[PDB]
């Protein structure tokens, strides 16, 4: 009965974490989903699958792009481009 339900405003999500460098090949994988690139394997135990890329190399990612347009998965995947650094955090850190 009731099923009642209450959240924060929807706008909102829990802050980005620090810059962390990053290389490949690598115990982490990321995907897309709802035009946001998303850690798709890495975690210690669970605490890491579903987190977003927010930016790489000080590019705010367009969702999915660079602030270049490089699509982020093709950007990563480039092994010119291996050795970054990314800024990560929950998704819906705000809604733009």
């Amino acid at each position: 009965m009731g099923h009642h339900h209450h959240h924060h405003l929807d706008s909102y999500a829990p802050r980005a974490e620090a810059e962390k460098t990053f290389s490949y090949p690598l115990d982490l994988l990321l995907k897309l989903h709802d035009e946001r690139v998303l850690v798709a394997f890495g975690q210690r135990d669970g605490i890491r699958v579903g987190h977003a890329v927010l930016a790489i190399n000080g590019m705010d990612v367009n969702g999915r792009y660079t602030a270049d347009g490089k699509e982020v998965l093709e950007y990563l995947g480039n092994p010119a481009n291996y050795p970054v650094s990314i800024r990560f955090g929950r998704p819906r850190l705000t809604s733009n």
